[PDB]
């Protein structure tokens, strides 16, 4: 049973060598598939490791998934900060009062840098201070003409 | 020392077979753990590779991490573009002047499609062109009555 | 050829043991590289598996890439929802009419909580209902003075 024992040792060694060649190929296949699922140019190195992906987020490049996710989180944070800024400063429709509200930090506020509205019976343009001042000037002139009328009348009222 | 040498060859072969069965199981365990850390339904294929994850971002499905990160970057980009649009077009509080500003691209601008404000001593409603026109009409009528008064007065002024 | 056959069996076994030690080290190197490319503190466990990353997105922690991507998708969704809210409610520049528009859901709308505008010949401040009411009161007083003038005139008109 000695030459027989050698015969089978050589055959079992042959099966082991086949397993090793199959295992070596399983490892690079695994490695390749992982590189594929990472994307961003991840590839398999000559030594069997997965070379780093290159992920572009914003103006930066990230060599791992966590750093990219973090960068996306920060971008969304910054965009939310801009949105909250707009929301604090925008002249907004207020549903509770059915109107746009020029309230700011609890106070009625001005609107300024407003160009003059068309004055017509069907104009829906807002009007400004310059336009109302011209009306106020007309009114003051009307009152002076009236005071002149009251005096001219008074003179003839006594002179009779 | 010949049968002894066989005895140990069979024992060393037995240790190698145990190592191979342990290595085969290490590879599928590694593979499984990688599938778990990727998520998105990644699983281990019969051949030992990691099947692709399916990541939903927006209206698309992405089969690798890089393509998903890219898609998230583009969504945030698009949302920032909407925000910048709002910021260019919104009627905004200007802290430097303590007031909302109807400035647009450096010019005083109109506000139009404005419904008529309540006219009362405590109204904080904006007023429109139609409302100011009605005032201007009243003023023109007042001036004609005054001119009629000046003439009636003049007639009696000479006729004495 | 029997002792020779043993000589080479021991040498082929020696090459196989070297391959196994090289393969064991390839697996932990692969594992390490995958842990590195995942980031978020992913590390290699004693058993050769990749321990889970810890990815922070918003106020949550996610133990796999898919769940993190999902969380980033939901955050961007929520930020877009805020932006669309602003866009529906903001008083906006309308390029088609070259003016800010106080239109809301197809209707001319009020602006209220507006503080009084400066009345001067170069004021670009919007004016409110309280300011226009004071003008209307002045006008009513002017008309009563005129009616008094018409009566005083009429009396002297007949009395001659």
């Amino acid at each position: 049973q000695i030459e027989d024992k050698i015969e089978e040792i050589l055959s079992k060694i042959y099966h082991i060598e086949n397993e090793i060649a199959r295992i070596k190929k399983l490892i690079y296949s695994l490695s390749q598939s992982v590189a594929d699922r990472l994307g961003g140019g991840a590839s398999v190195n000559s030594d069997g490791t997965v070379n780093a992906p290159l992920y572009e987020v914003g103006t930066g490049i990230y060599n791992n998934v966590g750093s990219a996710l973090s960068a996306l989180n920060t971008s969304i944070t910054n965009t939310e900060a801009s949105v909250a800024g707009l929301a604090e400063d925008a002249l907004l429709w207020d549903e509770s009062i059915s109107a746009f509200s020029a309230s700011h930090t609890g106070n009625a506020s001005k609107i300024t840098n407003l160009a003059a509205g068309t004055l017509a019976a069907d104009s829906t343009d807002a009007v400004n201070g310059s336009q109302m001042k011209q009306i106020e000037d007309k009114i003051e002139e009307i009152l002076s003409k009236i005071y002149h009328i009251e005096n001219e009348i008074a003179r003839i009222k006594k002179l009779i």
